[PDB]
């Protein structure tokens, strides 16, 4: 598994944050995936032979929100 930092435009609540990780759950591919709502963050997991970042980013599009690779943790 790699790990990145992931920045989120437009949560704005539980619900928002809570259909963030639901969508990245649902990612073939991704292990964990951890929201923070008032950070503009998710925190990424995945197997990079399943997925890969654009795949993640891509993924949250799709649920409704902006979003870009910040940064890789590990
Ligand atoms: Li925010
Ligand atoms: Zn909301």
């Amino acid at each position: 598994m790699r790990k990145i930092q992931v920045g989120v435009t437009g949560m704005t609540c539980a619900a928002c944050s809570n259909s963030v990780e639901a969508a990245l759950m649902n990612v073939n591919g991704v292990f964990k995936a951890s929201v923070a709502l008032l950070q503009n963050r998710a925190d990424v997991v995945f197997d990079p032979n399943l997925v890969k970042e654009e795949d993640i980013k891509e993924e949250i599009e799709d649920a409704g929100f902006e979003a870009e690779i910040l940064a890789e943790e590990w």
